[PDB]
C-alpha cells in the first residue's frame, strides 16, 4: 500500500513510538529539533525524517572554512532535542554522558500510502479530520521555540510536526558542543492559542496560566491521512477564493505570512496549508517557559498577514477596521502536486504539455518586516506565484494593541526579468521604478501547474550541467542558486527543489518594493549566493566581474521523477542503505547549512536531496553582489552533519581541528533514494 | 570646588539618593537603563546623566520616517528601568499606572571637582581606590543585561555605572509601549565574576548558586574620585606598556575588547580604562536570572581580547598556551585628556602646537567576531590609534572550553586614506591588498595628543560648516559621519565627538582585513551614513553618485572649549535650564537613535551634545554604499526622546500617529551647556 509518503512520529518519552495503523516503520531514532551554529539557528521540521536521527550527540555537526579547515565541537555552538518528562537534578546541574538518555525523546519514521497533514481547531476542542480523511493521532498545536540568544525555529502548521501528542511547557533541551544539556530560563515554547472566533478583529484578552491549567489556552490538533495533495490559494482580497473545478474545498481562512515571538520570525510558506488559518487574530499564539507558566498577550509579539488591495491607511487600523485589509485563502484537495514555473521574463512561462494550468502571476520571492526579520517563498511552491503584483503585499499586526498597519520599513522582494543574451557580460543595470505598470514590466512572471510526477534538482558543482539520475528525465538546466540576502535578511532555496536552479544567471536576480509604491533594482547593497566550482580565485584575489564570473558558478538540472525522492543520512563514514522498496539515485555528503555576510544564511532539509551534496567542499558557494561582483570571503562557512560512532553517542564531543586530507573522516554520508513503483 | 565633572548615583530603591560628600546635586529622577526600538537596543551609561530621567514613562521615545510621519507608542517597542526590591503580584500580573512608582529606582545627578571612576577587584573583596583617590561608594561589578529578543546593553567598566551599590539577580524591569512593566524569565543580568588570579590561563570551574549565596561568585568594586584623567595604553604584545613620563601608573592588565553573553556583544572602548582588566579569564563574567539563581561557566558565552603578534595558531590555544597571545595594558594618571587625531592620509597628522604628543599609529575603526556581533572605537578616543597595524588584531576565547583562537570569520576595519582632490568626483576605487606594507600605505594614520581643553562637535545639517558656539574656537571643519556598517554590523560615532566630523568625505571611508592577512577596500557590500541636508531627492528617486552627492551631506565643526560641555533634556516642549553655574551654547531636539539597512543602527548619549540636534528632521541622515551611491530608504528611521507631561507619567502611553506640522509637539527639547570658569 505504501507509496513513498514518509513522516515522523515523536513519543516525547523514552519509548520508541509505534507507527499509526496503515503505515509501516522505516527506522527509529532520537527527536532532533535544531542546531545553532555561528549564532544561526537551523531546524528540521518535526514531521519529516530529518527530525529523527539514529545517533544522539550534543554536537551533531561541524563547520568548515575557505582555508579548507574544519572545526568540530571547538567553538560555542548548540544542538536542541525534544525531551521526556524526566525530572532534572535539584541543584540545577546540567546532564552529561549516558545519563542524558532518559531525557531525550524517541521517534519513528513511517511510510504511508498517502500524505499526512495536521489540522488545528484554534480552540481547546479537538478538530475533526477533513471529510474522508483518517485520523493518525491527536495533540496540541506547536508552532515554534527559542532558546539561547532568542534563536530558534518552527514547524509548518500543516505538518504533523506542528501536532505534539503531549503538551509540555518545556518540550526541549538545550545542548552544547561542550557536552552538557539543560533547561534554561529563556527556553520558550510557542503554541497556537485557543481563540474566540467571534473576537477575530478585537483586542486580545491577556492571560497568564500556571501548572494545572496551562492547557486551557492551547489549541488542539489532529494528524490525518487522505488521498491527494493540498493546493493553497490566496485571494489577496477580502473575499474567499474558489477552488479549481474538480478539487474539493477543505477549508478557508486568512492568509498568514509569519509570526514573530521574542523578535524571531517563523514563516509559513504561502503554498502550504499552514499559511491558511481559519481564525484570524492579531495575536494567534501564546508562549510558555520552563517554570510551567504560559503567557498570552503579555509582552510585545506580533503577526504578519497577506493584505488586500484596500487603500493604504494613514494610521493603524483598530479592531473591526482591520477586516477589509486581510487576504483570504482556501485549501483544496488536488489529484497531484501543483508547482510554480517562473520565466525571469516578461513572457508568461507555459506549463509543460499535459500539465494542467491553474493560474498565472508574478514571482514573489521574500519580505522583511520589523527589525531584521522576514522570510520568503520557495520558487517551486505556488506561494511564490501571486496573481496580483503588490509593492505592499502584506501587513503587520501589533499583537496586544489589536491593530494592524503598513509601516514604512516593510519591503517586498520580487524575482526580476533577466535579458537572456546579456548574462554575465554586464553588471545589473540599476533602476528605480515609480509607476505600477513600469514595475510589472520588470518582474518575472509565473504560472502554477499540476505536475503528474515529482521534481528534483541535482547540482554538478562544476561549469557543466549534471545528468539527471537514473530513471528520471531532464526538464531544464540552470545555475545553482543557494540563497539571496535582501535588506540584510537571508532567504534560501532548498537545493533539492527547482527554486535552487535558475535558468538565467544574474548577480542581482530580484528587486525590492516599498509602501510608497517605489521599487528599486540593484540600487542598494544586496546579495545573491551560488554553489561554486573548483575554479581557483585569481592571484589578485579581487572580486570577479562580468564574463570572469562564469567559471565559478555551479550548474544544475531539474529532473522529473515517477515517484517520491528522499535523502537519508548515516551519521557515519558508511553510505546509508536506502529503505526497503526504494532505489538509489546518488550518494554524497550531509550538507546542513551555511552563513556568509553578517553571519546570515540558510540551510537544507535532511529529508531533501538538497542535503546530499555529491562532492564535499569546505567552500561550496560564492558570494555575489548587486553591483555585479562575486568573490569568496573569509567568513563564508559551510556546516555538515558529523559522523557519530557508537562511542560518540552521549559522551563528550572530542573537539578537533581538521585539515584538508582528514576532513571527510568526520562528515556524515547520505544517499538519495526514489520509491520503487 | 565643582568644575563640571558630572555623574549619576542610583539608589535602587524608592529613596532619592544623596550625592557623595564633596559633590553637589544638580537634579534627581528615575533610573533609566535602555530602550529597544525596531528590535534595536540603545542604552544610557548608568554613570552618566542620560541614565537619570526626571519623568518616568513606559514609552519615553517615538520614531519618525522618511514620509515625515512619526509614531508614538503604536508599534511593539520597549523601555527598561532599574528596579527596587518591591515584590511583584503573586499571580505574576504586570504592573501599570501609578502602581509602578514603588518599583522604579531613583537617581541623583551630581557635580564634582574631578572625575569619578570605578575600580573592580574581580574577587569577593572590595578593591582599594588608587593611591590618593577618595572613595565615593562601594558595590558590585555590573556589566550588561539582556531581555526581550536577547537585546540589551552594558556599562563601561571604569564608569561609576558599572558599580551598583546593591546586588540584584533581577535589577531591572521590562516595560512596553502598551503601558505594562514586568520581570520575565529571560531577563538576565551579567556581572564580573570573582576569579582566582592563579588560574587566569586555565579552564573555568563551573558553578550554579541560589538565593542566599549569589554574592559568593560576584566581583566587588569602589567608585573613587581623584584629580586628573585616565590614559589607557595597549601594548599589542605580551609585555606591559610603560606610562608616559610624568604620569603615574595606576594598574596594568589584559586588553579586553568585548564580552558576549547570550550572543550579544558588550564592548569596552580601548581608550577607556574599562578595557584594561587586571585578571584575565576566558570567561570573566557570570549571569543571573529573576529566579534568584546565578550561573558561571554553564552555557556558551565568550570573550574577546586584543592580541599580541605571536604567530597565528593552527588550532585553538589551550590554557597556558594562551598567555603569549593576549595583549597587555596600562592605565596611567594624566594631567589632561588625551585624544586621537586622524589624517585620512599616509602622512602622520601633527598634534596642534602646545599639545603634547604621546604616540603615533594606525586608525582602528571597528571589528566583527562570531555571528553578527562586534563593536568599534571612537575616533576621538586613543583606542582608535593602535601603534602597530594588524590584519588580525584580536582573538576570541571560547569561555568554558578554556581556549582562545583566531577563527576565519574575524574582521578588523581600519579608516583609509582619502585623496583630498578626488572627493565626490569619483566612486571609491576597489582594491585587494595582500602585502602588509601595501596595506599600511592605504590606512589612515593617527597621533594621540594631550589637549589642554575639551573638544565638542557641532553639525549644521546643511552644506555650510556651522560656527562654533560662543566662547569656543574652531579647530577644523568636516563632514557629518553618523555611523558605518561593515559585514552588516553597525558602529556609530557620538555626534558630540570629533569622530563624527571627518575632514575628507568618501562613501567608503574604511576597509576590512582578515586573518589571512588580506585586506579588501570597497569590495563587498558595506555602508557609510551621514547626517543630511534639506536637499530634496531627484524626481527619479535614483541613488546619487559622484558630485551629485555633495548637496546632501551635512557639514560639521570641531570646537575647542575651555571647560566641560554637556547636554540636558527637558522631556517637555520647554527648553531645559542649564544647571546653575553653566552657560548656554545651543538649544535643540532630543535625538536618541536611528536604524537603516537590516535595522542595524546606533545612537547618542543623552549626556553628549550629540543628542541635541538643532533642527528636528524626521529623516536626518542619508545612506551611502561602497559602490559609490547614496540615497534615502524607506526603512531609514530616527528615534527621539518624547515629551512627558505630569499627566503622561506612569499612565498608559497615548498612542498616536503624527503628521508633518504636528511632529515637534511630542519631541523633547534640549540645551547644550558649558561649565562657567
Ligand atoms: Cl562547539
Ligand atoms: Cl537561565
Ligand atoms: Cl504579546
Ligand atoms: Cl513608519
Ligand atoms: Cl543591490
Ligand atoms: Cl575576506
Ligand atoms: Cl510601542
Ligand atoms: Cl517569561
Ligand atoms: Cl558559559
Ligand atoms: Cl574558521
Ligand atoms: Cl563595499
Ligand atoms: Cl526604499
Amino acid at each position: 500500500t505504501t507509496r513513498g509518503f514518509v513522516f515522523t512520529r515523536h513519543s516525547q518519552t523514552t519509548a520508541i513510538p509505534s507507527c499509526p495503523e496503515g503505515t509501516v516503520p522505516l527506522y527509529s531514532g532520537f527527536s532532533f529539533l535544531f542546531v545553532q551554529g555561528n549564532q544561526r539557528a537551523h531546524g528540521q521540521d518535526l514531521g519529516t525524517l530529518g527530525s529523527c536521527l539514529q545517533r544522539f550527540t550534543t554536537m551533531p555537526f561541524l563547520f568548515c572554512n575557505v582555508n579548507d579547515v574544519c572545526n568540530f565541537a571547538s567553538r560555542n555552538d548548540y544542538s536542541y532535542w525534544l525531551s521526556t518528562p524526566a525530572l532534572m537534578p535539584m541543584n540545577m546541574a546540567p546532564i552529561t554522558g549516558r545519563a542524558l538518555e532518559p531525557y531525550i525523546s524517541r521517534c519513528t519514521v513511517c511510510e504511508g500510502p498517502a500524505i499526512a497533514i495536521a489540522v488545528h481547531s484554534q480552540t481547546t476542542d479537538i478538530p475533526p479530520c477533513p471529510h474522508g480523511w483518517i485520523s493518525l493521532w491527536k495533540g496540541f498545536s506547536f508552532i515554534m521555540f527559542t532558546s539561547a540568544g532568542s534563536e530558534g525555529t518552527g514547524q509548518a502548521l500543516a505538518s504533523p510536526g506542528s501536532c505534539l501528542e503531549e503538551f509540555r511547557a518545556s518540550p526541549f533541551l538545550e545542548c552544547h558542543g561542550r557536552g552538557t544539556c539543560n533547561y534554561y530560563s529563556n527556553s520558550y515554547s510557542f503554541w497556537l492559542a485557543s481563540l474566540n472566533p467571534e473576537r477575530m478583529f478585537r483586542k486580545p484578552i491577556p492571560s497568564t496560566v500556571k501548572a494545572g491549567e496551562l492547557e486551557k489556552i492551547i489549541s488542539r490538533c489532529q494528524v490525518c491521512m487522505g488521498t491527494g495533495f493540498l493546493l493553497v490559494l490566496h485571494s489577496q482580497t477580502d473575499q474567499e477564493p474558489t477552488c479549481p473545478l474538480g478539487m474539493p474545498r477543505l477549508w478557508t481562512g486568512y492568509s498568514l505570512l509569519y509570526l514573530e515571538g521574542q523578535e524571531k520570525a517563523h514563516n509559513q510558506d504561502l503554498g502550504l496549508a499552514g499559511s491558511c488559518l481559519p481564525v484570524f487574530s492579531t495575536l494567534p499564539f501564546a508562549y510558555c517557559n520552563i517554570h510551567q507558566v504560559c503567557h498570552y498577550a503579555q509582552r510585545n509579539d506580533r503577526s504578519y498577514w497577506l493584505a488586500s488591495a484596500a487603500p493604504l491607511p494613514m494610521m493603524p487600523l483598530s479592531e473591526e477596521a482591520i477586516r477589509p485589509y486581510v487576504s483570504r485563502c482556501a485549501v483544496c484537495e488536488a489529484p497531484a502536486q501543483a508547482v510554480a514555473v517562473h520565466s525571469q521574463d516578461q513572457s508568461i512561462p507555459p506549463c509543460p504539455q499535459t500539465w494542467r494550468s491553474l493560474w498565472i502571476g508574478y514571482s514573489f520571492l521574500m519580505h522583511t518586516g520589523a527589525g531584521d526579520q522576514g522570510g520568503g517563498q520557495a520558487l517551486m511552491s505556488p506561494g511564490s506565484c501571486l496573481e496580483d503584483f503588490r509593492a505592499a503585499p502584506f501587513l503587520e499586526c501589533q499583537g496586544r494593541q489589536g491593530t494592524c498597519h503598513f509601516f514604512a520599513n516593510k519591503y517586498s522582494f520580487w524575482l526580476t526579468t533577466v535579458k537572456a543574451d546579456l548574462q554575465f557580460s554586464s553588471a545589473p543595470a540599476p533602476d528605480t521604478l515609480k509607476e505600477s505598470q513600469a514595475q510589472r514590466q520588470k518582474i518575472s512572471r509565473c504560472q502554477v501547474c499540476v505536475a503528474p510526477g515529482f521534481l528534483i534538482t541535482r547540482h554538478s558543482q562544476t561549469t557543466d550541467a549534471p545528468q539527471c539520475p537514473q530513471g528520471t528525465l531532464q526538464v531544464y538546466e540552470g545555475f545553482s542558486l543557494l540563497y539571496v540576502q535582501g535588506n540584510k535578511r537571508a532567504h534560501g532555496q532548498d537545493l533539492g527543489t527547482a527554486g535552487s536552479c535558475l535558468r538565467r544567471f544574474s548577480t542581482m536576480p530580484f528587486m525590492f518594493c516599498n509602501i510608497n509604491n517605489v521599487c528599486n533594482f540593484a540600487s542598494r547593497n544586496d546579495y545573491s549566493y551560488w554553489l561554486s566550482t573548483p575554479e581557483p580565485m585569481p592571484m589578485s584575489m579581487q572580486p570577479l566581474k562580468g564574463q570572469s564570473i562564469q567559471p565559478f558558478i555551479s550548474r544544475c538540472a531539474v529532473c522529473e521523477a515517477p515517484a517520491v525522492v528522499i535523502a537519508v543520512h548515516s551519521q557515519t563514514i558508511q553510505i546509508p542503505h536506502c529503505p526497503q522498496g526504494w532505489d538509489s539515485l546518488w550518494i554524497g555528503y550531509s550538507f546542513m547549512m551555511h552563513t556568509s555576510a553578517g553571519a546570515e544564511g540558510s540551510g537544507q532539509a535532511l529529508a531533501s536531496p538538497g542535503s546530499c551534496l555529491e562532492e564535499f567542499r569546505s567552500a561550496p558557494f560564492i558570494e555575489c553582489h548587486g553591483r555585479g561582483t562575486c568573490n569568496y570571503y573569509a567568513n563564508s562557512y559551510s556546516f555538515w552533519l558529523a559522523t557519530v560512532d557508537v562511542s560518540d553517542m552521549f559522551s563528550k564531543p572530542q573537539s578537533e581541528t581538521l585539515k584538508a586530507g582528514d576532513l571527510r573522516t568526520r562528515i556524515s554520508r547520505c544517499q538519495v533514494c526514489m520509491k520503487r513503483t
